[PDB]
């Protein structure tokens, strides 16, 4: 009966990488939006609808660092922004804080996307320490003009990049492991939605745990054999990329996916899990389906709020 509309926005050209490696990985059911000031960068969008910003301003060049400017170019391109978001149910904005693009605008866009009805979701990140206090600074501006502007938000400090690479360890490789961050999100969204649980979740459950809470947690484990709930559910909420961590929240809204083996005893030792890591009274909104084309394997999927 209620087909929900999720849409991924890229702002700025990191939040532009994330969308086309993302798409290249291969998403289905969501819907890519990308948005720069840099029409060069934009030509080479994977991205089905594109949206320029700032050519008045920018002449088609980024914004130079300048959030100003990023700003002003996404008020300016209101009506654009509005026409590419409306009928979505979910928006998801991704940025990265620190530049002129991402930083100004992509607050514009969440504030937009709320306003069309949308639950909306930021993903952004923060700038690693090597590109020195100013970009830092402007990033934690950024950071919190997003906070004021979405239902919820997940921030990846780019130095945790640097705590799960070795001395070869590829840029692009790392980059993709930020990224997973944002796509596992959605696809655990898409999945939820899609499918009919025993316990079932429904974009409502989604609406109830992110509306109007600030920061977030999503995550995704998956394991097999002895010990894979508790194993999984450890997984889903111990990246050691997030700046906020599963410690001190208050709601969660975890679902659980295994085959027809699926045990009571080890849903219950996965939801304590996430309990006993919160150090708080949870408020758990709790979802399993059984897929029985899955073997051995329990996929747990988390999001948390209220901190
Ligand atoms: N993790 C990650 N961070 C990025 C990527 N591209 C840019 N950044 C970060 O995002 C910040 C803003 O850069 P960028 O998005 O290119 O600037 P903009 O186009 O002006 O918004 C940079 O200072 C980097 O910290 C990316 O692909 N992955
Ligand atoms: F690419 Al920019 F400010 F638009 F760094
Ligand atoms: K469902
Ligand atoms: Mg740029």
């Amino acid at each position: 009966s209620h087909m929900a509309t999720l849409k991924v926005i890229g702002v700025g050209g990191g939040g532009n990488n994330a969308v086309n490696r993302m798409i290249d990985h291969g998403m289905n059911n969501v819907e890519f939006i990308a948005i720069n000031t840099d029409g060069q960068a934009l030509n080479l969008s994977k991205a089905e609808s594109k949206i320029q910003i700032g050519e008045k301003l920018t002449r088609g060049l980024g914004a130079g660092a300048n959030p100003e400017i990023g700003k002003k170019a996404a008020e300016e391109s209101r009506e654009q922004i509005e026409d590419a978001i409306q009928g979505a149910d979910m928006v998801f904005v991704t940025s990265g804080m620190g530049g002129g693009t991402g930083t100004g605008a992509a607050p514009v866009v969440a504030k937009i996307a709320k306003e069309m009805g949308a639950l909306t979701v930021g993903v952004v990140t923060r700038p690693f320490s090597f590109e020195g206090r100013k970009r830092q600074t402007q990033a934690a501006a950024g950071v919190e003009a997003m906070k004021a502007a979405v239902d919820t938000l997940i921030v990846i400090p780019n130095d945790r990049l640097l705590d799960i690479v070795d001395k070869s360890t590829p840029m692009m490789e790392a980059f993709k492991e930020a990224d997973n961050v944002l796509r596992q999100g959605v696809q655990g969204i898409s999945d939820l939605i899609a499918v009919s649980g025993e316990v079932n979740l429904d974009f409502a459950d989604v609406k109830t745990i992110m509306s109007n809470q600030g920061s977030a947690l999503m995550g995704i484990g998956v394991s097999s054999g002895e010990n894979r709930a508790v194993e999984a559910a450890k997984k889903a909420i111990s990246s050691p990329l997030l700046e906020t961590s599963i410690v001190g929240a208050q709601g969660v809204l975890m679902n659980i996916t295994g085959g027809e083996s699926l045990s009571l005893f080890e849903a219950q030792e996965a939801a304590d899990i996430v309990q006993d890591a919160a150090d708080e009274d949870v408020n758990m909104i709790f979802g399993t389906v059984i897929n029985p084309e899955l073997q051995d394997e329990i996929v747990v999927t988390v999001i948390a709020t209220g901190f």
